[PDB]
Parts: C-alpha cells; structure tokens; sequence
C-alpha cells in the first residue's frame, strides 16, 4: 500500500519525504517474521497515530518505544486497549497526574483513543518493538519517520504544544523549536519520574493555558 491508502490525507503529504523509508519498514517487518522474531503492536496498528487528521493536531506526546509486553502496545504511545487491567506502571502514573491536575476522577481503563479523535498525537520516536525485549527496534529506521512527521507537525502555520515523555529533549527540540507557533512544555519528567518531578507537572492544563494564549481552543482530556 501507498501512504495515501495506509494513513491519513494530510500526514500522506506529511509524510511523503519519507514514503521510501515507510516503504523499507513494512519490509523489515515482514523479515522479521521471516527471521523467526515478532514485533509489537499489530501491523495494522503500527501506523495508528497517522490515521487522525495531521491539520487538526494541537498537542504532541512523545514517547520513546511501544510496550514490550504482549497485548499492550496498541500503536498510540502508553495507549492499552480497553480490557487492557492492570495498567501499566506508565499509564497509571500518567492517570494519577490526570487526576490531580483536572480533578476528573480515574478513567474506566486505559484507551486514548479519545485524546488521539480531540488532536493530541500520541507519538513513539520508534513505532515497533520485539516482544519482552525493550527498545529492540531503536535504529531500525523509524526515527527518520517519526522525525520527518514532527518536522512537519512543526512547520504548520497552526498551535501545537509539545509534551515530551521520553526524555530526549536535546534530541527533539530543535525539530520543534524551528517552527512559528510551537510552545514546548519544560522541564521533562518522564511518567515513571513519579514523584522526583512528574506528580505536579501539571501537563494537561498548563497545555491548554498554552493553547488559549496562541488563540486555539483548549482539549478537552477528559476519559470515560
Ligand atoms: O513502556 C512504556 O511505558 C512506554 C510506552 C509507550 O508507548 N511509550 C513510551 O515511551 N513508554
């Protein structure tokens, strides 16, 4: 499949400085099932974040890799699908912060799919990995992707709040601060940071204050 049969409109033109290296992914994948080695999330999810509208993106999330457990990776960065129990260690701690920020009460479970319908792209610097083998695909060629894809998020004429969680700031800042309306959340505790500066963070509202102060409408983060 071309990019424009595999996501979105917008993030197929986005993306088609990079529609060769997406091209040689899919194939690196099917030698690794070739190989004898699996790969998480599922090929049809691989590509998930890109199937929400590019132009109505306001907030990008930044992971690093997808979980390693099987059945936890669902291809938007420390999304569970929804009988997904208990959360992973990430995801609570990003839910105890939801709470404490907002005041909403704990989600029914652990699906961001309403995040990622509202605009917030939840993003993974490398979108596979190999089951129980932490950041096995890091330098597989997925970061030219997810670089190319934040290089154009940035280069909109368009708000965007970057929030970082994966803790490579020095690495993804100059992809963002070359852009005209991105205000990027500092400092970047990462969720498992816990209380040694991600508790109190406060990423959600301040994220909105940045929204509201570039003339965006706010997101509303709330969780069934
Ligand atoms: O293993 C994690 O907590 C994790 C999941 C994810 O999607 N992204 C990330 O950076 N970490």
């Amino acid at each position: 499949r071309p990019l424009s049969e595999l996501v979105e409109r917008g993030w197929a033109a986005a993306l088609e400085p990079v529609a060769d290296q997406v091209a040689h992914m899919g194939q690196f994948l099917r030698a690794e099932i070739a190989a004898g080695r699996r790969y998480l999330p599922a090929g049809s999810n691989v590509l998930r974040a890109f199937t929400f509208p590019f132009d109505n993106v306001r907030v990008l999330i930044v992971g690093q890799d997808p979980y390693p457990t099987p059945g936890h990776a669902v291809g938007l960065s420390f999304s569970v699908a929804p009988d997904v129990r208990p959360w992973p260690r990430s995801l609570a701690n990003i839910f105890d912060e939801y709470t404490a920020d907002l005041g909403y009460p704990l989600p029914s479970n652990g699906d961001l799919t309403p995040w990622a319908q509202r605009g917030v792209l939840l993003l993974n610097r490398v979108l596979t990995v190999r089951p129980s083998n932490p950041a096995s695909h890091r330098g597989k060629g997925w970061e030219a992707v997810t670089e190319c894809a934040i290089r154009a998020l940035a280069a909109r004429a368009a708000p965007l709040v970057a929030i970082l969680w994966g803790r490579d700031a020095s690495t993804l800042k100059p992809m963002l601060a070359a852009g005209n309306c991105v205000a990027i959340e500092s400092p970047h505790p990462s969720p498992l940071s816990a209380s040694r500066g991600f508790f109190g963070s406060r990423p959600f509202s301040r994220a909105n204050e940045l929204l509201v102060g570039m003339g965006a409408e706010p997101i509303d983060w709330r969780l069934p």
